């Protein structure tokens, strides 16, 4: 998945 923090965008696993 990809989650959202910071107003960022992230990467980890599903």
């Amino acid at each position: 998945r990809v989650r959202t923090r910071k107003g960022r965008r992230i990467r980890i696993p599903p």
